[PDB]
């Protein structure tokens, strides 16, 4: 736009293309998200104008939506690195564990703030996290929720990243709860530990059977009604599950009971937030501050 001196393109979410933006007559300088649609219904900017009354020190500010011309921009506060990059950044030494405990502790934060307020991601992702110099962690692109997953991909032709996805979503249950995205974030707490994604599914069926694996097919024992859901087919192979000590090394056993918390298979008995916020596993918490090289 002629509002925005666009710098340069920063990222193919899932919705659009973002862009590092300077504003020419206030000189800041912000995230601008161009969104894709027969002029772009108005059903979403009100849910949308919602997230901009929300405002948190872990939730990136949404500063300006833009419908003119039927294209809608989003309009964020800018960041200068997302997870995904400094995990790749630290993969060698791996962040130091009082870093990962301090981001964990804030998107948890984030998190009981989005959901007291009925507001799920849905769509956490290491590069939907974005970090600073000062050693906080917010949480970016809630998938705008659009419908909950729809339309599935940005808008031409890219590959939706399955990874962090909970297995209810997989297995097709209609209806999210707050529970997927502590799923998710277990997922990247996990990855931050380990260096290494935790349920790197390529497929829908290779994503399920990858946590089917490694945390045991579920039945109705640990999970009442999973027999029952929309995908769940009697024919899915039995696992047996692996013990955590084998999944997260050498994560600590408060930080391990705490992750097997947060991937429960029954949405209902997965942690919440709030709780997570009182594990002993942050008794010790602190705020440390990254190396970041910009
Ligand atoms: N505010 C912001 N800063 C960002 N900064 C940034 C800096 C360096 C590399 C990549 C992103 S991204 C970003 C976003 O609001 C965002 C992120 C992911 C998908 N959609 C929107």
């Amino acid at each position: 736009m002629e509002n925005f001196q666009k710098v340069e393109k920063i990222g193919e979410g899932t919705y659009g293309v973002v862009y590092k933006a300077r504003n020419k007559l206030t000189g800041e300088v912000v995230a601008l998200k161009k969104i894709r649609t027969e002029g772009v219904p108005s059903t979403a900017i009100r849910e949308i104008s919602l997230l901009k009354e929300l405002n948190h020190p872990n939730i990136v500010k949404l500063l300006d939506v833009i419908h003119t011309e039927n294209k809608l921009y989003l309009v964020f506060e800018f960041l200068h690195q997302d997870l995904k990059k400094f995990m790749d950044a630290s993969a060698l030494t791996g962040i130091p564990l009082p870093l990962i405990k301090s981001y964990l502790f804030q998107l948890l934060q984030g998190l009981a703030f989005c959901h007291s307020h009925r507001v799920l991601h849905r769509d956490l992702k290491p590069q939907n996290l974005l970090i600073n110099t000062e050693g906080a962690i917010k949480l970016a692109d809630f998938g705008l929720a659009r419908a909950f997953g729809v339309p599935v991909r940005t808008y031409t032709h890219e590959v939706v990243t399955l990874w962090y996805r909970a297995p209810e979503i997989l297995l097709g249950c209609k209806y999210y709860s707050t529970a997927v995205d502590i799923w998710s974030l277990g997922c990247i707490f996990a990855e931050m530990v380990t260096r290494r994604a935790l349920f790197p599914g390529d497929s829908e069926i290779d994503q399920l059977f990858r946590i089917f694996r490694t945390l045991g097919t579920p039945d109705e024992v640990v999970w009442p009604g999973v027999t029952s859901m929309p995908d769940y087919k009697p024919s899915f192979p039995k696992w047996a599950r692996q013990d955590f000590s084998k999944v997260v090394p050498p994560l600590d056993e408060d930080g391990r009971s705490l992750l097997s918390q947060m991937l429960h298979y029954d949405p209902n008995k997965r942690i919440s937030a709030k709780a997570a916020l009182a594990h002993p596993f942050f008794q010790d918490v602190t705020k440390p501050v990254p190396h970041l090289r910009l």
